[PDB]
């Protein structure tokens, strides 16, 4: 379909491969911490239609860093591994560290 003037395709290939992690159409969820890794696993298939490694990295830290996932980071809430599988919990020690960073990015 058509593509945005300003877009990153490695997070657009993120959500269609890998929804349950990606796709916030609905939702968001607190992701595994070092899902990096596992994502790193499928670089090959990326590669094919030219999505880098760096690029990967890069739209990994656009998600993380947008404000709603911030803000789903709150204590005892479900990290998900790329499909859906909870694996565990978010810290009150990463809970705090999520709320400085909202109130640093919206004071």
């Amino acid at each position: 379909g058509p593509l945005g003037s300003a877009r990153s395709d490695a997070l657009l290939w993120l959500a269609a491969n890998f929804p349950e992690a990606f796709d916030n159409s609905l939702r968001i969820r607190p992701l595994k911490i070092g899902i990096m890794s596992d994502i790193l696993q499928h670089a090959e298939k990326a590669e094919q239609v030219g999505v880098s490694k760096s690029k990967l990295r890069e739209a990994v830290v656009l998600f993380t860093r947008r404000l709603d996932y911030l803000a789903c980071l709150k204590a005892r809430e479900v990290r998900i591994d790329l499909h859906g599988n909870p694996v565990a919990e978010v810290t009150e020690e990463e809970a705090e560290n999520a709320s400085m960073k909202i109130k640093k990015r919206v004071e």
